[PDB]
């Protein structure tokens, strides 16, 4: 039955682990579907969809840690569908930046709730490789979109077409 | 209602492009799946996940550049979901591979099938950005894959482990 | 009397060519008036001066690909006269890219045209040309020109002037 | 409605300029007619096609001068129809340098008329500009294509073709 | 049948093979081109090596056909490469004449193979065509022409003096 | 009559020089099949494809230098026909490099008899030229094919399918 490797390291850490994984997966792909909307000839925000584009492989990336983090300890990938998004069109700057937000909150929360079971089943290889690899990323993210949020507002959107553009040229690179 | 830009650009290939983009899509994470598999303790071919883990990224760059392309010519890029992969262990790299040729021929035949919809609807465009861009680089996957099944039957797999050994030393980087 | 050259090119395609490099010229001359406008005093938008600068140079050189493209298949270049732009005066920046996105679908659509008459005269040299020399570059032209476009209205044109000003700055090298 | 700029600017001169750049453009489409003629596979002299190609670059430069001139001054540029060349065929090196001796003639009289008329109204700004930027162009090519012709003449033309030849290798780079 | 097959018919197949053997013969009838320039009784020497290099040049046309052959998964058979037509070029002229001709040979073949490729919609094989032989071959015919009337400018087949300047100017 | 070049070069001399170019350009040919062949997808022994087809090249270079010989002497070149390979197929690596040595011993058993008769015609410089450019290098090149296919039997040829692998993989490199 068992990995040869496995050691402290429980059944449903190993299915969490899996969830977090598909959820990463969809944080992807839900960025990917930004990037492609903010590069549409009527949107035409062009370092905005760079910005959700790069999100989107960040979020890919951390994916690929998961796998690789199950295969390590032992446990055995098992894959879901990566579930399309909630939307196929994003308003604007601001509604894209709010999705993304609650998205990066929904995943944080996965995450903290990852922690809190690894913590429960004493597993602090899992513990630590979490406080080191996402749980502190996600902290820089939610600031970040924040800080977005805020200047979006300043610069009156949702209604401010010049302050939108204004947004795009100084606020991303 | 029609975009500023669209031009020459029917409906129905719009759609086949939305198609095959989620194909590129479903590649890429079949792909994925077979990175984690050689990745496993108890498959440990690491050349042979490394390759398959760059495919998962050639794969992901040919969906992006269908969004880029439906953009360009002002279609609407649509997502639906990602299926996951037929399969959750791939039984040796000969298993993987013959599955990899199965799926490359099944997105080969996708895309000569939309360059045959592209000619009847008289779009040279989209015939082009096929071949330049699609076309050459399947066949090129296709013989690649071909050559590594011979060398595999070669080396005498499934049963040879020494062969499926050498093949991960040598045939791949 | 048949040029020693000469396999292949039906006289209608020659004639075609002719024609096709005759709306170069005229792009090419529109994109030179718009210069002008720019540069005028009462005007003063220099970055936007120097895009249609840049513009009236690429169309000045595809005329001379098709000068080129005529001769390489034993065809006869016949100029004719180049006709003076529909405008003396362009009005905005707004106004201009619209006029610019018309003209660009004219040129597109009579490349579409030729490419027609080539594939039905059995000439895929001709079909090859067009679809790597003119084709692309047309497509990449309109997406960014709507894409100027949309930026435009953001920004509040025609009525804003500050609006007009930051496009000036920042959407255009 | 008199431009903020204008200053000294008398209207006969604006419309001397507009003129002049509307021949300037002349030449340089007679320039081209010349380039496409010496690259045909039945005349085939690619260094006196290059020569051409040139000039008729120097041309497309002169006329933009006159763009910027006229801006320059508050004056307001004013196109025409740039008029077919003389001639479809130019018959050898020489009689396309005859042609080029009576074009560069053509618009060195108008040169020296937009001169005069420039001392008659007593415009010193415009005159100097004339003496600094096209007067002594036009000597040079004016004799530069004098001995060229003289050269043509030694080396046995029209009838010598060896003569054409050596001259396609030496006289021009 | 070949486990890389997809798409391409039997006839493109055995057409792409009939190519193969006309790259080789063009080749082998450049090479004997450089032969006749270098004998000690023609010594035209540049016009020798643009000859030697250009049987080079379809060497590798004919290689890139076996490539292909494989790649699409079809099998390579070779024929007889059929001796060049004559064993003695005449000069430059009668030598850059009979290339014009081979060279507008070869493009038809290459122009009847395109359209087999396109009753047969095979797109591959079209796009390969057009990006690796159409092109080329007006590149070459052109050049060609160009040589054809310059030596005819340089009053060949009679003028030695002429033919001397050609070889010294118009070819590297 | 004869070349003014012509010195003590026999007539059955420049006979058989033209013989010999054909059996290099023939050899040259045989190496061309074997490289297509060990490039087919279901044989795929890609560096035993390459030592096939440098070879090719390097026996064309042989037929070359004999063009060259054959007018430095003044004898004059006569082609044949270049008869097509024995096989369209070579069932394996050993079986095509024993094709290889025999047919290397045929190329070397045709330039001894040539090196005989130019010994019995007492052209010393026939004899010299044989020497220098010819005989070493076939001693050369059947010792390398002989010590290969030494290793090839070693290997376990033709039954031993990890043998020809690894043969690929050390002995061309
Ligand atoms: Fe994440
Ligand atoms: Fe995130
Ligand atoms: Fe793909
Ligand atoms: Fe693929
Ligand atoms: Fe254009
Ligand atoms: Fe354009
Ligand atoms: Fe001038
Ligand atoms: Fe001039
Ligand atoms: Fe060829
Ligand atoms: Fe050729
Ligand atoms: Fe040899
Ligand atoms: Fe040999």
């Amino acid at each position: 039955m068992v990995s040869q490797v496995r050691q402290n390291y429980h059944s449903d850490c190993e299915a969490a682990v899996n969830r977090m994984l598909n959820l990463e997966l969809y944080a992807s792909y839900t960025y990917s579907s930004m990037y492609a909307f903010f590069d549409r000839d009527d949107v035409a925000l062009h370092n905005v969809a760079e910005f959700f584009k790069e999100h989107s492989h960040e979020e890919r990336e951390h994916a690929e840690k998961f796998m690789k983090y199950q295969n390590k300890r032992g446990g055995r990938v098992v894959l879901q569908d990566i579930k399309k998004p909630e939307r196929d069109e994003w308003g604007n700057t601001l509604e894209a930046m709010q999705a993304a937000l609650q998205l990066e909150k929904t995943v944080n929360q996965a995450l903290l709730d990852l922690h809190k079971l690894a913590t429960d089943k004493v597993d602090p290889h899992l513990c630590d490789f979490l406080e080191s690899e996402y749980l502190e990323e996600q902290v820089k993210d939610i600031k970040r979109i924040g800080d977005f949020i805020t200047n979006l507002k300043r610069l009156g959107l949702p209604e401010n077409g010049m302050g939108e553009y204004l947004f795009d040229k100084h606020s991303v690179k």
